[PDB]
């Protein structure tokens, strides 16, 4: 029996357990404190003054900030006990205990005791103690860090470069020691993420970092964010919504990070190259960088990206280091003929649920020749149901070659696992008034295999369809014509935001049910749109834009 502390603090309260890992993100709701994740256990349960029991977080990097606007509203649960190394929620608990004076105790409980207090009706926690039901156990103190910092670390602890600077680096510092590293690393570049409008705290927590006078240190871009930062006024945003979702915008581009607004940062001129070590957040870009690409990052919550970007510096740990980064399990996934599109995000979204806290190497998919744009899907709809910052795929990306750890099981991915899996993400009429695509953002390729659907038709006038990308990609579609052909076919192509940060009536308001190709925005739609949400191929998308209707079945490769 093993009771660690992570954060310290004390609270009481009823439980409220699982066995599966949420986003606080796009799971849950910051008005209620609700969880919204349609596919979750606890789906509909109020978190709010309880004592939440999950093994770790999943998803999005953007938990943090959900989180610590749910602690400076009261909605908040009351502690956190998780079983495994958990980064997002705690790195929003140790924001809140740093810079808003708010206590959030998280504890790390071993397996056994984990399901044994899951079990129980209430908790107390103390600084000393937790208790389930009559029985209390010690917590032992938190580990203490061993870390090595180099004379410019300790400059900027010491508040040589002002406070902002060193309230980036106590950040940095206290998670490299929940983390257990021993020193830091430079990082090249930067990707900001919690410029997205996921709460009002988003906003609070980067206007008190530009306050300070914050900025970045190394070169920084931005993910996507909650308003088209040019036209959302006219595009009759709220001003309510609309004029805080642009100051959070503006401050990080106050602060240096350069207003790329995109959640495909990969695809931009700046990205990163193999062995760069970089400290990137969003799922799906760090995900990308490590899988595809070959670069190192770790995926850091929202609000640590701003501080590793304004120090240079990331805690030493996770895949910066190259044996963290050998497979921790082997998934050999069934490979059935007549692939599609759609194959791999669901391959992806499968391989998180199947492999949701390790580092998988998925077998058996080399010769189907993914492109980057299937890769790109698929670590988006991993960096949906998984934890880990990174996959290989055998025959595909450039480490997948690296041994497995001795410890590594294998586990497969069933053709059966694919037709639950496709039924899952397709709960929705046959109708729909909306196509949903760019989540992540889409590249130019994707563009241009969307206009090849097309074929020189137009939508259905009861069906929009609606394109997210990054400006970049919008402009070299605008240089090679395929900006103007889909405009031909009606399509809507939006910069700025993605699906994740979309809201009304840039949304439309009529929509009642959208079909999507993104896995990613598959799961998270339901909750976040309260719409019906159908995932399908590219040309499943397209043929319910030209028919008006999106036939309810299984695909070629699935029969
Ligand atoms: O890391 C993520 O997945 C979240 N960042 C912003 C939106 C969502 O993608
Ligand atoms: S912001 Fe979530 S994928 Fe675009």
């Amino acid at each position: 029996p093993e009771a660690r502390s992570i954060l310290a603090g004390a609270a009481e309260g009823k439980v409220i357990a699982t066995t599966e890992a949420l986003s606080f993100w796009g799971g849950v709701d910051p008005a209620t404190g609700k969880v919204i994740d349609v596919h979750h256990p606890l789906h509909g349960i109020c978190l709010t003054g309880g004592v939440l029991f999950m093994p770790t977080s999943r998803g999005a990097c953007t938990g943090s900030g959900v989180l610590l606007d749910l602690i400076l509203t009261g909605r908040a649960p009351s502690a956190l006990v998780f079983c495994e190394a958990e980064d997002v929620l705690t790195l929003g608990a140790l924001v809140a205990a740093e810079m808003f004076d708010k206590a959030l105790p998280v504890i790390r409980l071993d397996t056994e005791t984990f399901a044994r207090f899951s079990r129980a009706a209430h908790v107390r926690i103390d600084q000393n103690t937790i208790k389930a039901d009559g029985v209390s156990l010690a917590v032992a103190p938190p580990a203490t860090a061993h870390l090595d910092l180099t004379d410019d670390d300790r400059a900027m602890l010491e508040g040589r470069d002002g406070i902002a600077v060193r309230q980036a680096m106590r950040i940095i510092v206290a998670m490299a020691a929940q983390q257990g590293a021993s020193a830091l690393v430079d990082v090249t570049q930067g990707h900001i993420d919690g410029c997205i409008y996921a709460s009002p705290a988003n906003l609070t927590f980067a206007e008190k970092m530009a306050d300070m006078g914050g900025k970045v240190r190394v070169p920084s871009t931005m993910n996507a964010i909650s308003v088209d930062k040019a036209n959302w006024r006219a595009q009759g945003v709220p001003e309510d919504f609309g004029d805080p979702a642009a100051r959070l915008a503006d401050a990080y581009v106050r602060m240096g990070c350069r207003p790329t607004f995109t959640c495909s940062p990969y695809l931009l001129d700046s990205a990163p190259s193999a062995g760069e070590s970089i400290g990137w957040a969003e799922s799906n870009a760090v995900i990308f960088a490590n899988t595809v690409l070959g670069a190192r990052t770790a995926k850091h919550p929202d609000f640590l990206d701003l501080c590793i970007a304004m120090t240079g510096r990331a805690p030493l740990s996770g895949v910066y280091l190259e044996e963290n980064r050998r497979p921790q399990r082997i998934v050999d996934v069934a490979l059935p003929a007549g692939i599609d599109d759609a194959f791999w995000p669901l391959v992806g979204y499968l391989a998180g649920k199947a492999v949701p806290d390790c580092i998988p190497l998925l077998r058996g998919l080399g010769a189907a020749k993914p492109s980057r744009d299937d890769l790109k899907a698929l670590c988006a709809a991993f960096g949906t149901t998984s934890a880990s910052p990174m996959l290989h795929i055998e025959g595909a990306t450039p480490e997948a070659g690296l041994a497995p750890l001795e410890t590594a099981e294998t586990v497969t991915i069933s053709l059966e696992d694919m037709a639950a899996g496709w039924s899952l993400l397709n709960e929705g009429p046959e109708e729909v008034q909306l196509v949903a695509i760019g989540s992540p953002h889409a590249s130019l390729e994707e563009c241009r295999a969307l206009a090849a659907v097309f074929n020189g038709r137009k939508r259905h006038a009861d069906v929009a369809v609606i394109v997210t990308a990054g400006q970049q990609v919008i402009d070299a579609a605008g240089k090679d014509g395929t900006l103007q052909s889909l405009k031909d076919s009606g399509v809507q192509v939006l910069p700025d935001l993605c699906w994740c940060s979309i809201s009304e009536p840039v949304f439309p308001t009529k929509t009642r049910a959208l079909m999507t190709n993104s896995g990613k925005y598959a799961h998270y739609g339901p909750g976040l749109s309260g719409r019906a949400v159908r995932f399908g191929s590219l040309a499943d998308c397209v043929e319910s834009a030209l028919t008006g209707r999106a036939v309810s079945r299984l695909p070629v490769w699935l029969s």
